[PDB]
Parts: C-alpha cells; sequence; structure tokens
C-alpha cells in the first residue's frame, strides 16, 4: 500500500551518501501520530510487531535510504560542511494525490557526517520537538511534523546520560537554504542550480517551463517572510536561525532550544548556547533577512543581481503585511486603521512592564465586549490603571469597527490560542516518558489539537514558577 521514489538519489547525484540506519537495543514505540498516518495512507499494521521501520530496524520496499550533504552559517561565522549528521533520509513517499513527502529518521544512527557527535538522538529532543512541532501544525503555521517516536535502552552521552531515542519526521522537502550555499562557496555553480531547477520542478512546478528563477526566489523569500510573521504573532523564539536550518519551502525546520513564550518578553533568549542574543525573539525578522541574503549570493550566477535585490526588498512588506493583518485578528480589529499599531505598541509595552503571559492576555481579551470596562485581564496587571487607560481607549477603536460583540469574539477566539506548548508542560511529558508513563505526552498532544478550546485544567496556567 506503501509506494516510496527515489527521487533525491537519482536527481542529485553527489549530495547524500548512501547507507543504512543503525538500531538501537530493544527499541520499542512510545507514540505515534494517528492523524497523520491516516493522511499518509499507512496502515497501523505498520505500528505494531516490534520497533520495525521506526526503529530503523526495517526498510519499506522503494526505500533507499541516504544522509545529505549541506552547510551553513552558524551565529554568522561559515562552519563549513554539516550535512545529515543526526538523521537520514529513509526515502520519499509517493502518496495518491501526486505528492510526495520525505521520511527523515532523526537518530538512526551514525553518518559521514556525524561531525563530532554519535548520530544519536536523546528522549528529551525527540518529544519536545514531536510536541513543538505538532502544536505548531494546528496553530496553522507551515512546519515539519512527527510521526513516531522510538526510545530504547541504548544510553546516550549528553549533560547526563539518556536514553537513545529516534523520531520519523515528515516534510514536502528537507531543502535548506545551506544546501544552496554549500555548492557555492566549493565554487561549483552548477550543483547550485541544479538544485534550483530541482526545487522549482518538484516544488514550484506552476513555474520554471523565461524569469522562473525571480519569480522563485520572490516566493522563497514572501514565504520565509511569512513564517516570521507567523512567528511573531504566536512568541514562537525557534532559538538556532542558522542558515542550515531555514526551509526552502518555508517550514518551521529543526527543533531544539525554541520556546513559546510563557512572560512577555521581546529581547527572550531561548537558546542557553546564544550569548550574543543573535536569535533572540525580536531579532528573528533580522535575522531572516540575513539568512535570505546569505541565499542570494548563491543564485547570483544564474540570476540578475537586480531581481535577486528586488526580491530582497520585498521581505519587509511581505513580513509586515502578514504581520499586521494577523495582528489585527488577534486584537479584533475588524477594519483597518493607520492606529492600529499605536495600540499594540502600547498594550505590548505595558505587558513588558509586568511581563504577563502573552498567551493568556490575547486570549482573555477575547471575552472583551466593548461597550464594558470589565475584563477578567483587570486583575491581571499590577498596574490596573494603566490597564484601565489601555481598555477603554482600545475599546473606543473597536466601537469604530461597527461590529458585534459576538461576531469580534468569533473572530478572536479562532486565532488567539487558549493553550500553547509551554516548556514546563513538555518537561512534564518528558518526566513522565522517562519512567515508562507515557499517558501525558498522549494527553499534552490531545489538548495541542485543540488550541483554540477553552479548558479547566493546568494546561492552560502560567508556569509554576
Ligand atoms: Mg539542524
Amino acid at each position: 500500500t506503501l509506494s516510496f521514489i527515489t527521487r533525491w538519489r537519482d536527481e542529485l547525484p553527489a549530495t547524500y551518501t548512501t547507507l543504512s540506519p543503525t538500531p538501537l537495543n530493544n527499541a520499542r514505540l512510545i507514540w505515534h501520530n494517528a492523524e497523520l498516518a491516516n493522511t499518509l495512507g499507512i496502515p497501523s499494521s505498520l505500528f505494531k510487531n516490534g520497533a520495525g521501520v521506526w526503529g530503523g530496524e526495517t526498510l519499506l520496499p522503494g526505500m533507499s535510504p541516504l544522509a545529505q550533504v549541506y552547510s551553513g552559517h552558524q551565529f554568522g561565522v561559515w562552519a563549513g560542511q554539516l550535512g545529515d549528521g543526526r538523521g537520514i533520509l529513509l526515502g520519499e513517499q509517493r502518496l495518491a494525490d501526486g505528492t510526495t513527502m520525505d521520511w527523515h529518521l532523526k537518530g538512526a544512527g551514525l553518518t559521514p557526517y556525524s561531525r563530532m557527535g554519535d548520530g544519536r538522538a536523546v528522549l528529551r529532543s525527540t518529544i519536545r520537538e514531536s510536541l513543538a512541532s505538532e502544536a505548531m501544525h494546528y496553530l496553522g503555521i507551515p512546519t515539519t511534523r512527527a510521526l513516531s517516536i522510538v526510545t530504547s535502552d541504548s544510553p546516550v552521552y549528553r549533560e547526563t546520560v539518556e536514553p537513545g531515542a529516534m523520531l520519523m519526521r515528515v516534510a514536502p522537502s528537507h531543502l535548506r537554504f545551506g544546501h544552496f550555499e554549500h555548492f557555492y562557496y566549493r565554487r561549483e555553480p552548477e550543483k547550485v542550480r541544479q538544485l534550483a531547477d530541482f526545487a522549482i520542478r518538484h516544488y514550484w512546478s506552476h513555474l520554471a517551463d523565461e524569469d522562473k528563477y525571480r519569480l522563485w526566489f520572490t516566493d522563497v523569500v514572501a514565504r520565509t517572510a511569512s513564517l516570521i510573521a507567523q512567528w511573531q504573532t504566536v512568541g514562537f523564539a525557534h532559538g538556532v536561525m542558522n542558515t542550515d536550518n531555514m526551509s526552502l519551502l518555508g517550514l518551521t525546520l529543526d527543533y531544539g532550544p525554541f520556546g513559546f513564550l510563557d512572560d512577555y518578553e521581546p529581547g527572550f533568549i531561548s537558546n542557553h548556547s546564544d550569548h550574543q542574543g543573535r536569535y533572540s525573539f525580536d531579532n528573528q525578522p533580522a535575522v531572516a533577512l540575513w539568512n535570505l541574503q546569505r541565499l542570494a549570493q548563491t543564485l547570483s550566477p544564474f540570476v540578475a543581481v537586480d531581481a535577486l535585490n528586488e526580491a530582497l526588498d520585498s521581505y519587509q512588506q511581505v513580513l509586515l503585511t502578514h504581520y499586521g493583518q494577523r495582528m489585527r485578528q488577534k486584537l479584533g480589529f475588524m477594519t483597518e486603521q493607520k492606529e492600529d499599531n499605536a495600540l499594540l505598541n502600547e498594550l505590548f509595552s505595558l505587558m513588558a512592564r509586568e511581563r504577563s503571559d502573552y498567551t493568556r492576555t490575547f486570549r482573555m481579551l477575547s471575552l472583551t465586549e466593548q461597550h464594558s470596562a470589565a475584563s477578567p485581564l483587570r486583575d491581571e496587571f499590577i498596574d490596573r490603571a494603566a490597564f484601565d487607560d489601555w481598555f477603554a481607549r482600545y475599546r473606543g477603536r473597536l466601537q469604530q469597527d461597527e461590529v458585534s460583540d459576538s461576531e469580534r469574539q468569533q473572530l478572536m477566539q479562532s486565532v488567539n490560542p487558549a493553550l500553547v506548548l509551554r516548556n514546563w508542560l513538555a518537561q512534564r511529558a518528558i518526566e513522565a516518558a522517562e519512567k515508562g508513563d507515557m499517558t501525558e505526552l498522549h494527553r499534552l498532544h490531545e489538548a495541542l489539537r485543540n488550541p483554540f478550546s477553552d479548558r479547566d485544567d493546568d494546561y492552560v496556567s502560567r508556569p509554576p514558577d
């Protein structure tokens, strides 16, 4: 029932190494994405009889596993050759609708690109990635998806000793900006052009059959700008916005030291190793443009310097358009005024002063009735005078929309999540998981499928501090 093709292997030779996964000791499934497997046509047969393909212990017919090579700038510095060091592309699944999905197995063992590591993933990494990628998907933000998590008795040495794990990642492509950078700086511009032709052929098929490259790169800019805009509106900090972590398709790619904002803190740094705050939450719009600028440099051998700078200059416009329009929904501004950003900056500066909870503030603000000063937010601000002064002037704008309380409260409640993957919720699932209890991991996953539905439990509370 499952059909795999070898498109990367046969159409981009010398961009990978063929190899097989190396299993772990007594690997067992601890979670799988039943909804996603149904989307992909995977029989529940495959999730029973042992770890199977999800443990790197079997290959399905058509799979030809390989580890891709790439490079990239890490923290603004050319890090040289990187590549698939902790994962293996098992193959590319062809779906009945004609589309293709990568099956990338994190922690499948050593590769030529494993660098100083061991090629292994640990249980906490796999669970945090599965929780965050799924949370992002149900928030509507493009992302890789998690299909399965396998744990084992193989110990891996990091800060502690951790159980080796493996996660099956699904995405339409794992093309990164660093794929292009890798062959540019090796002075192989024809392999840069082959990557572009490959990417347009299979993922921008409507173009490329006369200015195909300008149109394509312009859309890559738009899709990255649109992605960063969505990160900002929900309060997601990636943590490692290196050029090898930037998806060419515009997906949230690689989940490591990420963090959804608990306290509103514009300069929040989620990566403990990000000493200079390069990937701080407020720096993400600027860092993405810099990453797009690295990518355009690799395309210069075959796309005019004129068109590249034009597509690069559209980044600010596409970002602010997407950001402004979504922030307007989060604020309930059913119409548009030149004004609306000043109210938002007011609210943002008060929140940063009080360290208010980002998600809860916007969720409570969605209970707003334009003609009443009453609000559950009055108890959440120490400076109640400041909030009351912002609220009636803010409600002053709402009354200019000429729209029902019922109509505005419905729109806001469909864009302001009641629920985000907070760090402590993941840690609680992790701790239970490490002791053999997966009921918390399954429960949190279930909640993150309905993030716009209000709850009575601690999944919507502020962290315990
Ligand atoms: Mg990475």
